[PDB]
């Protein structure tokens, strides 16, 4: 079926945790073997989220080479994107290794540092110019260089600095800062206005490593973020545009991460910005 009119269909049928437990049923499973073994139990934030074997990326070190994050590679769209947790007290410097290692321009943040009362994820970036982050474990050395606080997210521009070779970098740190402690946003309009300010910025393009996207468990409103754009690529791609079907694309994004959007009030919130994107881009 289309998209918009599908919608209205479930919404007065009252179906979305029936279709929501479907895609649930039918989603991939693949091993994380890398991931439960005892020597990584702290660099997971969520025993039951777990990057599978055949997808995460590597750190490039002999030691230990894991990281709670995976490759979404979409290959129709032609779109690709890391998904990870927000950063422990002892992965920050990891985190920023696979940023500096993957060849990232910028950095997604869909999450609070403090939500509902509780630490939701480090604070991982510089808050002021002349305050500095050196993280020794990795020898990398980070800097903000400007901020640009607007209503709904704030923009950053971040230097990192491979202090092994004395390399720069310049990495775009885009924090959407309002999405609700409970539930999903009531309209989507501010949510694409930022992933078009994303987009805008060369973040999400070809001539740069992929995207990294956050939120707690890297799962829910990051899945919510890198299906939208991909759904709605693939609308400008199509010459049927009504052909993209958001559960299949979904699915698919599945074979890579487990766990893809959380709640049924995210897939409708899904469906929701894809159906006002889609009209916003013509
Ligand atoms: C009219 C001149 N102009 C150039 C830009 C631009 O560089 N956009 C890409 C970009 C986005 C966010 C960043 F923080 C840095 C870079 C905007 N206006």
């Amino acid at each position: 079926m289309e998209m918009e009119k599908e919608f209205e269909q479930i919404d007065k049928s009252g179906s979305w945790a029936a279709i929501y437990q479907d895609i649930r049923h039918e989603a991939s499973d693949f091993p994380s073997r890398v991931a439960k073994l005892p020597k990584n139990k702290n660099r997971n934030r969520y025993r039951d989220v777990s990057p599978f074997d055949h997808s995460r990326i590597k750190l490039h070190q002999e030691d230990n080479d894991y990281i709670n994050a995976s490759l979404i590679k979409m290959e129709e769209a032609q779109r690709s994107y890391i998904l990870t947790q927000g950063p422990l007290p002892n992965t920050v410097g990891h985190f920023w290794e696979m940023v500096w290692e993957q060849k990232s321009r910028g950095v997604v943040m869909l999450n609070r540092v403090m939500e509902k009362g509780s630490l939701k994820c480090a604070q991982y970036w510089p808050q002021k110019e002349e305050k500095e982050m050196i993280f020794e474990d990795t020898n990398l050395k980070l800097t903000l260089i400007s901020e640009d606080i607007k209503s709904y997210y704030t923009v950053r521009q971040l230097e990192l600095e491979n202090l092994t070779t004395q390399e720069t970098r310049e990495i775009l740190h885009f924090h959407y800062t309002t999405w609700p402690d409970f539930g999903v946003p009531e309209s989507p309009a501010s949510f694409l206005n930022f992933l078009f300010k994303v987009r805008e910025s060369g973040s999400l393009s070809p001539e740069h490593g992929p995207v990294v996207v956050h939120c707690s468990a890297g799962i829910g409103r990051s899945g919510t973020f890198c299906l939208a754009d991909t759904c709605l690529l693939l609308m400008d791609k199509r010459k049927d545009p009504s052909s993209v079907d958001i559960k299949k694309v979904l699915l698919e994004m599945r074979k890579f991460r487990m766990g893809l959007i959380q709640t049924a009030d995210q897939l409708r919130f899904s469906y929701l910005a894809v159906i006002e994107g889609a009209k916003f881009i013509m």
